[PDB]
C-alpha cells in the first residue's frame, strides 16, 4: 500500500467565538490543499494521491496526539500543516523527525497565518526538526479561498519530493551481480542505501539468474508472445562484427530468446510472479520487493551468455510485449548509483529514465576540425555525446508527442499504444560486438529528437563527506545528417544517441561546456525528462544529500527553512546544513 | 617480494672514545636480533626472514636518513631499534607511521640502553607514532652477549605480528560471488579491508567459477591426475540422502569431478596460473594476487552445482593431490570476516585454519538430560560442538603428531607425505543432503582428537565502532563414544566435529561456559592451533583493532607503550588507544 | 637519492584482438609522457629527473601489484596514469594514500580514455584517495600522439608539485635557535612539519654555531677563499651608525671575517662536509640532512657577535666563492614558517628565494603628500614596501637576464659566472645599525629592475584550523630616483628594496592595495619569480592546506577531483576537501 498525506489544520484555541469563527475558513483551507494535490498529482505508478485530514482542528497538544494517531493507521508518510490565524508555535508542531513536512500560512491580515508560520518555523529549526516554509507574495482577504500560482507551485514542488522520499522507505534494490569492472558505482554500499534512503540492498548472483533460465522458472507462454511480439516489432540493424564472429539465424534467434528471458526473470525477481506459484515454484514467487536494480553483466556474464542490452533497454522502457506499465529501474553494469538518480526522476516524473555513458565532450574546434562544418544553433557552445554501451529506455527516442506535437517523454499512464509503437519504429536493433559481449546481444540504436528539455543527474559516494547530486539541466540538439553520421561512425554507432548542450552560467562548472563535462564525477549519468533541476534540488534537502554541482535559478531552490539560517549563499547553506541534520534514517 | 624486517643500531654520538668504545656492542647487538629471528621464526609460506641492518650505526638525522634510505629499497614492512647506550632521543627514532616498530634497550648500568628506551618511547607517544617496548627483567653485565628469554619471547612476538601485518599490505581478498543467506560478514566491506588492512578486493559473480570449467579454463592434465588422487586417497561414508534424491554411482562421479575442478579454478584464479598461458588464455593466467577468499556457495550457486565442501576443505589444507604445500585461505559462504581471521591466524602461524560454525552450547544439565552420563575433565563445565557446514581444513584431524608424540596441527614445512595421508585416512567424505545442497557435493567428516590446546577467534564489524577481535583460549575434548554418537546423530552427522572447551577466568564473558558461547558475535568462528591469544592481542593492537572480549592472562598482554598512557586497565586503554590512532592505512 | 616519477600504462584487460590493437599505443603514451617530463622539467637541485614505468600494461590486480613491487623498490613518490582506452576502473587505480597521483585520459572517440578517467576518479573519490584530472580539450584522432598544450601545462604543474611534495619527505628543518622576539613562526611547531610536511625538526642552540668558530670546525683554508673573494668583489657602502658606535677596519675585517665563518658552519650543519672528517671531526662531518634552515639571531646573537645579514644573503643566492650552486632556504629571525614558503617556492621553481619584512603600504594619497608626486604605471592602486632587515638573496637585485633582454631570477643551472659577478656588483653591503645589532654586521644593500612578475606567499599556522597558504600575484615596480630617495630614507635605506604592486580583482581582500597589506597574515612574507600562484595552489592542495587568499585566475585553479565535489565556490570546497583528507602523513 502507498504512502498518505497528512494535512493537519492548526487554529487558536481559544474560545469567546473567536475558534468559533475560524474553523470553517481552517478545515476548508485543508480540504483545499487535499483536493488539489489529488487533482493535479499522480503516484509514480500512477495511482491516486490520497490525503488524510485531521477530524478536528488542532489548537494543542491533545488534539495533535489524536491527529498523529490517525495518521499512524494510515501510513502517511509527508505532512502539511496549515492555517489562516494566529496558533500556539511548539505545541501545533509535527514533532516527527522521520516525515517530510511542510506549513502553509495564509497571507492574510484579519486572517495573519503567516506569522503562525513564522513561528512554527522558529520552533521547527529549535527543535532540529526542519519544514518547508509556504508563504504566497499577496496578501489575500479573509474570504478568498482560491490557492494562487506560488503556493500551489511550493504545495506541489513539496508533495512530490516528500511522496519520493516515502515511496522509497521500506523498499528493495536488488545487486543482480557485484562490481561490473571496477566501477564505484557497482561496489553497492549498503549503509548508503539504508541509512540516507531507508531502504534495503538484496545480493543475488548472476548464477540465480541462470538457473531461472535453465530450470524453466518463467511463464513460458509469457517467451512465445514475447518472441512473437519481437518479430511483428522489431527492425534489425547490420551486423558489424567481423565475419568469423557473426552469428547465423539460429544462434541470433536463441540470443533473442535468451536476451528476453533475461528481461522477463529479472523483473520477475524484481517484483514477483504469481504464475511461479502456480508451477509449483512458491519460493521464486515472491520477489525481492525492490523498486530498482541492478544488473552487472560485463564481464563474467557477457563472457559466455547474451548481454542484458535488450533487457535493460525494454525493462526501462515504458512498455514492453504485456502493453504499456510504468518503467521499471533497471541498472546497466550493476551501477546502483546511476540506479538512484534514476529512482529519483522516475519518483518524481512518472516517466522513464534514460541511462547513459558520458561518453565524449566535442568542442566548437573539434568539431570543426573534423567535420569541416560549425556547431550552431543550441549546440553552439559544445555538445556532450551521451550513448550507453548497448541500451536505454526506448522513450528516449522521443517519438512520442506532447499537446502542440513536440517529441518528448510521457508519464505511462498517457502513453498511447500508436506512440509506443512509434518508439519502437524509431529503433533498430543492433548485434553486440563479439569480442566485447562474447554471448552476443542486441542493442538497442535510436537518435534522440532535437531541442528536447532534459536533466542529467548523477549521485556519488565520496569518502568523508558522503552521498552528493550532480544536477545539469540543458536541451538535446540535431545535428546535420552529415555531421551526425560522421562523429557517430567515429565512436559506437551500433548504440544509441543523445546530442546533449547544457546551458551555461557563466560561473564555475557552467563556465563553458568542457567544464560541464570535466566536473561530472563519474563515466555514467542519467536524464530525465523536462526541466527538473528544482525537483531534485528539493527532494535533495529531503534526504540531507548536498548537492555539489548545479545550474538551476537561485530563485527556484526550495529547501527546508532552517537552510536559510545555516547562510545566505546557497551551496554554503547546504554544505553546513546537510552536515547539521545527517542522514534521515540513522547515523 | 617478501616483507623484510629493518634493524637500527643507535648510538651515542659524540667522540673522544665513547662512541667508538661502544660501536662494537652496538652493531653485534643488531645482528644478535637480525640471528635470533631468522633462527627461530619463517614467513607463513615457508620463506627465510631476512633481516636488513644499517650500514653505520645511528646517532643522529643524517644516519638515520641512509638507513630510511637503504630500508626502502629492501622492502622492509617492520622496524626494530636496538642499542646498549643513551642515544639522541628524537634525533634517532622511526618517524614512519605505516610500520610495526619496537625498540630493544639493553638493562644495563655501564650500558643503559633501557634509558634510552624509556626517552624514545617518550618521543614516540608524543610525536604520535607508538612503538612496542622490550625491556628485560634483570640487569646484564656490560659484556653479557646472550639473549634472556624474556627479551626472546617479545622480540619474537612483536616480529610475528609485524610480519603479518607487512604480508597481508598490498595483496588482495577475492570475494567469488557476494552475499550469502544475509550473513554479515559476506557483506564484504572494501573500506574496512583498504583502512585497516592495506587489502584491495577484487568481486567476481560466481558465473566466472562456471565460466572456467565450462568453457575448459584449468589444466586438463591435472583434473585427471586429481581424480586419481581422489579415487586412491579418499574413504566414503553412508549417505544419508532419502532413497528417491540419491545420485547414482556415474552422478556421484561427476560430483567429484566438479568439486575438485572448482578447487583448482578458485586456486587459479587467486595466484594465478602459467599453465593457462601455454593454454592460449593469457587473461585468466595472471590471477587477483589474493592471501585470502570467500566462495559464496548457497543460495544461488548450489541450488544447481555441486557445493563447495570438497574444493574448500583441501584448499584450506595442508595438502592436495599436488602433496603438501601452504595451505590457502578460503572462508565459506564468502563469510570475509571469518576469512580475515583466518588470514590473521595462519599469519601468525603457518599452519592451517579451522572455519566452524559455533553451532551449539551443551551445559551440563543437558548433556546429563539426554545421554544419562555427566561431562567430566576438561568438558566437566560444558561443551562447545564446532562443526563447519561440510568443510575443514584436514589438518584438524591432528592426526598430525610432535616430538611428544602429542596431536598437534603444524606448519606446511614439518609436514612428513606420511602425515598428509594420515589426514586424508582420518576423513570420510559424505554426499551433501540434496534438500539443502541440491547440486550436490562431497562434506568433509573427521572427528578432531581431544586434550589438543586451540584458540578460537572472530573478527566482527560494529557500526560506529568499527572492527573488533573476539579471542577465546581452550582446548578441544574427547568424549566416550556413546557421548559423541549420539550428540553428533542429533546435530549434522556428515559434518566434521570438533568439541571445544573455552578456559575460565571467573569474569565477564568467562565466568561460564554459556557466556563464551552468548558473546560470540557471529555464528561463524575460526580455530587456530595452540594457544595464540597474545600473538593475535598484539597484532591487533598493530591495526588498531580493539579486542572485546579474550581469556588471556594480564601479563602476556602485549602492546605498544603509548597503550599504558591509556590508562592503567587493559580494556579502557584499548578502546581509547585505537580511537586516538585509528586505522593504520587511511582516515 | 632523488624521488622518481612512475607512469602506470593502463589497458583493457581482455584478448582475443582488443589489448593486442592498444598494447603499442598505451605503452608509448607512457614512454611520451617521461619523456616530456624529463626533458621539460628539473629537480630543484638540477639533476635530471627519472621516471619508471610498469613492465608492462596494467589491466588488472595483479599487474597493478607487479607495477607497485618495482615502484616500491625505485623510489617513487609520484604516479601518473596514463590510458587511451576503457579499463577496469578499481581494478587499476594507484591505491597508495601519500602520493601525489595524476590520472591522463586521451580524449579520443575509438580511444575514449577520458571515459576510464572518469570512473577511475570516481574509484578514488569513493575510497578517499584524491586524483587530479588530466583532460584534455579537444578529441585528437586514434593516430595522433602529439600531446597538447593544455595537457602539456597540467602534466608538468602536478610533476612540478608532485616532486615538491616527496623532496621534502623525510628531510629534516635545521632551527638555529629558538625564538625571536616574540614572533610566531619562530616558535617552531614540530608536529606541522612532521604531519604536513613528512619532515623532522633539529634544533640546535646558537652556542653550537659559536663553537664551531672558536675550535675551528670549519673548513681554513676555504676560509682564506671566501676572504680574497670579498675582498675582490664586496663594494662597500656608507656607515650610518652615530660616530662612537663605528669600528675601524681591524675590527671591520673581524666581522666580515665572522659573517662567512657563520655562512660555511650553517652550511655544513645544512648538509656535512667531508673536510671535517679529513680534519678528524668525524661527528660534525654529516649535518642534520637539512633542506631549510633558520637562524635566531635576534636577540641573544646580535647583542654580542656579528648579525647574520651577509650570510643568509649569500647562502639564499645562487652563488659564493666557490661559484653557481643551488640556492640553500635559511630564514632570518627563525621564522621556521617563512622558511616553508621559501623552501616551497624554491621546490616549484629550483631559484633563490627572497625574505621580506612586509614594511609599508604607501598608498596613492600618501605619495602625494610626501613625495610632491603621483603614483603612475602598475603603482597607480597603490604600493607595498618589500625590505627584509638586513639580508636578501643576491638574485634578487634581478640583474640576471633571461634568454631575452629582460631582467629575471633563473635556476641556477642556467646563470653565468658572469651574471653572479653581476648580481655582487648591484649590491652595496652597509654596516648593521650598533643599537639593534651590537655585535656590527654588513647588510647586504641592493634595489630590485621594476617590471619583474613576482609571486608572494605566507605559512601562518591558525589554532583550531592549521596551516593555511597566503599568495598574492603581482610585480616588482621602478620609481622616479627623487621618489624613492624619499620613502627609502624615511625607511630603512641600508637595506634591500623591493617596490610591489598586487594586480587587484574588484573583491575580497584584492578590492585595493590596503586590503591586501591589511589581511596578511604575518610581518613577513617570500617573494618568488613569475606567476607561480598555480603552483603554490596545486601544492597546497597535494598538502591539504588550504589557501584563504589568493588573486589567481579562477581558470587556472588545479586541484583533485574530489574537490570539485565538495562545492563548485572554490573556496569552499577547499576548506571542506582540507578539513576531509587533513594532513597527509598523520593526523
Ligand atoms: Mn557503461
Ligand atoms: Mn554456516
Ligand atoms: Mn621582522
Amino acid at each position: 500500500s502507498l504512502p498518505k498525506i497528512g494535512i493537519r489544520p492548526v487554529i487558536d484555541g481559544r474560545r469567546m467565538g473567536v475558534r468559533e469563527s475560524l474553523e470553517a475558513q481552517t478545515m476548508n483551507m485543508a480540504k483545499a490543499t487535499a483536493a488539489l494535490i489529488s487533482e493535479k498529482l499522480r503516484h509514480a505508478c500512477g495511482a491516486q494521491i490520497e490525503c488524510v485530514i485531521a477530524d478536528t482542528c488542532i489548537a494543542g497538544m491533545a488534539e495533535s496526539a489524536a491527529c498523529e494517531e490517525k495518521f499512524s493507521r494510515q501510513n502517511v508518510g509527508v505532512t502539511i500543516t496549515v492555517t489562516p490565524c494566529w496558533c500556539y508555535g511548539s505545541e501545533t508542531i509535527d514533532m516527527d523527525p522521520l516525515r517530510p513536512k511542510a506549513i502553509w500560512g495564509f497571507n492574510g491580515t484579519e486572517r495573519p497565518g503567516a506569522v503562525y508560520l513564522a513561528a512554527a518555523l522558529a520552533a521547527h529549526s529549535q527543535k532540529g526538526i526542519p519544514a518547508f516554509s509556504i508563504y504566497g507574495h499577496d496578501v489575500q482577504d479573509a474570504d478568498d479561498t482560491t490557492i494562487p500560482a506560488d503556493v500551489e507551485e511550493k504545495l506541489l514542488r513539496f508533495a512530490r519530493a516528500g511522496l519520493a522520499v516515502a515511496s522509497m522507505k521500506g523498499k528493495s534494490y536488488l545487486s543482480v551481480g557485484g562490481v561490473s569492472m571496477g566501477i564505484a558505482g557497482s561496489i553497492v554500499d549498503h549503509n548508503f542505501f539504508e541509512s540516507w534512503l531507508g531502504m534495503k540492498v538484496q545480493a543475488v548472483d548472476m548464477t540465480e539468474l541462470r538457473r531461472r533460465i535453465d530450470q524453466k522458472i518463467y511463464d513460458e507462454v509469457e517467451l512465445e508472445m514475447a518472441l512473437a511480439w519481437a518479430d511483428k516489432n522489431f527492425r534489425y540493424g547490420e551486423d558489424q562484427n567481423a565475419q568469423h564472429y557473426k552469428r547465423d539465424e539460429e544462434q541470433s534467434r536463441a540470443v533473442l530468446k535468451e536476451s528476453l528471458l533475461m528481461a522477463m526473470c529479472i523483473r520477475d525477481m524484481m517484483q514477483g510472479n504469481e504464475k511461479l506459484a502456480e508451477k509449483g515454484l512458491v519460493e521464486e514467487s515472491l520477489g525481492y520487493n525492490a523498486i530498482a536494480a541492478g544488473f552487472q553483466g560485463q564481464r563474467h556474464w557477457t563472457d559466455q551468455y547474451p548481454n542484458g542490452d535488450t533487457a535493460e533497454a525494454l525493462l526501462n522502457s515504458s512498455f514492453d510485449w504485456n502493453g504499456v506499465r510504468e518503467p521499471f529501474v533497471v541498472a546497466t553494469e550493476n551501477d546502483s548509483l546511476n540506479g538512484v538518480a534514476m529512482l529519483m526522476g522516475h519518483q518524481l516524473t512518472g516517466t522513464a529514465q534514460v541511462f547513459a555513458d558520458v561518453r565524449t565532450y566535442w568542442s566548437p574546434d573539434a568539431v570543426e576540425r573534423v567535420t569541416g562544418q560549425p556547431l550552431t544553433g543550441l549546440a553552439e557552445h559544445g555538445i556532450i555525446h551521451l550513448i550507453n554501451s548497448g541500451s536505454a529506455a526506448l522513450d528516449g527516442s522521443c517519438q512520442q508527442r506532447d499537446e502542440e506535437g513536440k517529441p518528448t517523454m510521457k508519464p505511462h499512464w498517457e502513453i498511447s499504444q500508436k506512440e509506443a509503437d512509434a518508439c519502437l519504429a524509431a529503433t533498430e536493433w543492433c548485434p553486440a560486438i563479439h569480442e566485447y559481449f562474447r554471448g552476443g546481444g542486441y542493442s538497442s540504436r535510436f537518435l534522440t529528437e532535437g531541442g528536447v528539455p532534459f536533466t542529467m543527474t548523477r549521485v556519488n559516494l565520496i569518502k568523508g563527506l558522503g552521498p552528493v547530486l550532480q544536477i545539469a539541466e540543458g536541451w538535446s540538439v540535431e545535428l546535420p545528417k552529415a555531421m551526425h553520421d560522421q562523429l557517430d561512425a567515429r565512436t559506437n554507432s551500433t548504440w544509441p544517441t543523445t546530442w546533449f548542450a547544457p546551458r551555461l552560467t557563466g560561473k564555475g562548472p557552467f563556465a563553458d561546456v568542457y567544464s560541464v563535462m570535466a566536473n561530472w564525477g563519474a563515466n555514467h549519468g542519467v536524464l530525465t525528462i523536462g526541466h527538473v533541476g528544482a525537483d531534485f534540488i528539493t527532494l535533495a534537502a529531503m534526504l540531507r544529500i548536498p548537492v555539489c554541482m548545479h545550474n538551476v535559478e537561485e530563485g527556484k531552490i526550495y529547501r527546508p527553512s532552517s537552510w536559510a539560517a545555516h547562510g545566505m549563499d546557497t551551496e554554503g547553506q547546504d554544505y553546513r546544513a546537510c552536515q547539521n541534520y545527517g542522514p534521515l534514517y540513522k547515523r
